[PDB]
């Protein structure tokens, strides 16, 4: 049985998701490696060790490990400073590569992509890469991310020019690569999926959450970042008379994605919205279906999203999604079949969008079931795993 190295440096697949350096990349590599181990592969998922009180090896499912390498300091470092920790990481990979001799390495970030680019000069292997965010789309915002990183753009160009395969999660991602990065390189459209056994209409959700069933609810699920546009959602909540906003997401006050940019609470006291904005905190990923099902609308008010995964998590639970028209959100959300699409930084358009589907609840209840069908059709992980597996089989078929 052949081995597989999955490299996700700041994304620990053994980590609970919902805070800084957590989220969709973590969920992506975790369910990918666990699905591949279910289909006859040996999977080692490589991440960075951030605490000596953490385990070195985490065995999730049979023949599926998470391996925390000692890259740099054994503390938390945000990814914008992890580049200097990368060559040591390379060395800490090589010992494992000395034992197993990985024929196939699938790197999942810029930083881990640089690690795979260093390994590509020394060893012969099938190298695949998923970006999970392009810096060239990141560094175009009138808000934050004008302070660029040309090292990131150089490496994100050098990955696409040299990797054997590049997994794009949306046709917008390939369009952004071909317009803004390079024309060379091989690419493959395999979109992100969700577990329909973990996301489903619960139909008992407000009784579990102790919420009044005749009161409207607007739902945000995601991280705390200026990228996510919670400012615009809170400003649009002031144009709606009834209804609470449940902000679900974790944060750490010692950290930047946390009480340095959980200033939304200040915006809660700006707009006099303390009676009708609830900060839920971090909810477990296997329990979010109750929050998605209890709500009348999930909002993804981002300023860019390379395949917003809470959109398909919400549509899987039968809840319509109002989202920005920026990235993979306009690949997931059909603007009149499953939800609505608004411009990013205007609260008036977002507020009129919420007004349309709070005033017509049966229309929201059929937008939600259409989102359920669309997720069952195109974004079911139980089929996307088979597509990924056949991709690995044909790439491993590159033999003598
Ligand atoms: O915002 P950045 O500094 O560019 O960091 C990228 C940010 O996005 C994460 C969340 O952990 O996930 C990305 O990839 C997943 C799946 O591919 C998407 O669902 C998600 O939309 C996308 O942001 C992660 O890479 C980083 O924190
Ligand atoms: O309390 C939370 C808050 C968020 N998430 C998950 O974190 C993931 C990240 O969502 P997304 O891809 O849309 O944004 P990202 O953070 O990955 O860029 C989603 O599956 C969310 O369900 C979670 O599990 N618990």
């Amino acid at each position: 049985r052949q081995p597989i190295a999955l490299i996700s440096v700041h994304g620990d697949p053994a980590a609970d998701v919902g805070h800084e350096s957590a989220g969709g990349q973590n969920i992506y590599v975790r369910q990918l490696g666990e699905a591949l181990a279910a289909a006859g592969w040996h999977v080692d998922m490589f991440t960075r060790k951030t605490d000596p009180n953490d385990p070195d090896v985490i065995e999730h499912s049979p023949h599926c490990r998470t391996i925390r390498l000692q890259a740099g300091p054994l503390t938390y470092i945000p990814r914008e400073k992890l580049f200097e920790t990368l060559p040591k990481f390379v060395e800490a990979f090589k010992a494992y590569h000395a034992k197993y001799g990985y024929p196939l390495i699938h790197t999942n970030y810029w930083l881990s992509g640089w690690v795979g680019w260093q390994l590509r000069q020394q060893f012969n292997f099938q190298w695949l890469h998923t970006y999970h965010s392009l810096g060239v789309v990141k560094y175009q915002v009138a808000s934050e991310q004008a302070q660029r990183d040309e090292t990131r753009l150089m490496v994100e160009k050098a990955i696409l020019e040299n990797a054997d395969c590049v997994i794009v999660t949306s046709p917008q991602e390939e369009a952004y690569l071909r317009r803004w990065v390079s024309k060379a390189g091989q690419t493959r459209l395999i979109p992100c999926g969700t577990n329909l056994k973990l996301f489903y209409p619960v139909a008992d959700a407000r009784a579990q959450l102790n919420l009044p069933a005749d009161e409207p609810i607007v739902l945000y699920v995601g991280r705390f970042d200026r990228r996510k546009g919670i400012e615009t959602l809170v400003a649009a909540m002031a144009q709606i008379p009834q209804g609470q906003l449940l902000l679900v997401g974790g944060s750490d006050p010692q950290r930047s994605d946390g009480a340095e940019r959980r200033r939304i609470e200040g915006l809660v006291q700006e707009y006099n919205l303390g009676d009708r904005v609830t900060f839920v905190g971090q909810i477990d990923h296997e329990y979010l279906a109750v929050y998605y099902s209890a709500a009348n609308v999930c909002v993804v008010p981002s300023y860019y999203e390379p395949f917003g995964l809470v959109a398909i998590e919400a549509m899987a639970c039968g809840t319509p999604v109002i989202a920005s028209a920026v990235g993979g959100l306009q690949f997931t959300v059909i603007p009149e079949e499953t939800g609505l699409l608004v411009p990013p930084q205007d609260a008036n358009a977002l507020a009129n969008a919420i007004q349309r589907i709070l005033a017509d609840p049966a229309w929201a209840r059929t937008l939600g079931k259409n989102g359920r069908e669309r997720v069952q059709a195109l974004f079911n992980w139980e089929a996307i795993a088979l597509q990924m597996g056949q991709l690995y089989r044909q790439l491993f078929a590159a033999s003598l």
